[PDB]
């Protein structure tokens, strides 16, 4: 309708993905720095991370990262094992239920972009999500 | 572009109107209360409004209303004046300062959402808007 602001619209539209977005997180009580570490390893792990390159990735220090790591660790949620190249060397990956944590989480955004993407047609979608970029892009 | 979720672009352009609203609205120093009731009187004083009027409307109590009232009125942005009817009754209006302090407040949107607006045809406008509806309405 044309009774109402762009603002108002993306204001509720945003408000109301954080809030279901939100009442689906409550549950995993594991921190945001942890969940982006969590998904860097689920993206990445098959490259055979190291602690470093999780630094850098992160743009963290070392000591925060081996906090971050540590603390995951103690919630089996990830892992070090033996590299295949190199048996000097050690890999960080996910374990199960880490995937699992993972998939969770992703799922809950996946499945509110294809809720969102159902109501239009492809063409629509596609004119909807480049009308947004130009819009945001005159926002900066 | 189709890189990005629906979740991430309305995060965004909400997140910067809000960035620059904030911004703009820092220099006020006024309520948000208070804010709403100079509103309401710049939208209806032309009705003659009373106190209880502006308790009915607002659904606040009488003692919160008047403490807003007792507020605006030390702070000269609104005033009670005769009512030309009945010079036994008093009404509440805008003062000077009220109405331009109304109309700044008012212009910000009014300017984000022009800025918006001319982004896009009015064709272009009307499916955007007549989309976004839909898919808050998916929303709830
Ligand atoms: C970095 C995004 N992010 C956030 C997050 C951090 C800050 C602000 C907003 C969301 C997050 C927040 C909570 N509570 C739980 C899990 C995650 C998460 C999990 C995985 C991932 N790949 C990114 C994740
Ligand atoms: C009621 C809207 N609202 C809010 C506001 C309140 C809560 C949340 C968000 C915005 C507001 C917030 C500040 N700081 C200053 C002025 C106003 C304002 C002013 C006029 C109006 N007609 C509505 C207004
Ligand atoms: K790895
Ligand atoms: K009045």
């Amino acid at each position: 309708s044309n009774e109402f602001t762009y603002s108002y619209l993306f204001r509720m539209i945003s408000h109301e993905m954080k809030q279901k977005a939100d009442q689906k997180l409550e549950q995993f009580d594991i921190t945001n720095e942890q969940g982006h570490t969590l998904g860097y390893l689920y993206a990445h792990q098959q490259d055979g991370l190291t602690q470093n390159d999780i630094a850098k990735a992160l743009q963290r220090t070392g000591p925060t990262v081996s906090n971050l790591l540590r603390n995951l660790e103690r919630k089996k949620l990830i892992y070090r094992y033996v590299d295949a190249q190199d048996t000097r060397r050690k890999n960080i990956g996910l374990t199960t239920s880490g995937i699992k944590l993972v998939e969770a989480f992703t799922s809950i955004f996946d499945e509110m972009e294809q809720t969102l993407v159902s109501q239009l047609s492809e063409e629509e979608n596609e004119q909807m999500k480049a009308n947004l970029t130009k819009m945001l892009s005159s926002l900066q």
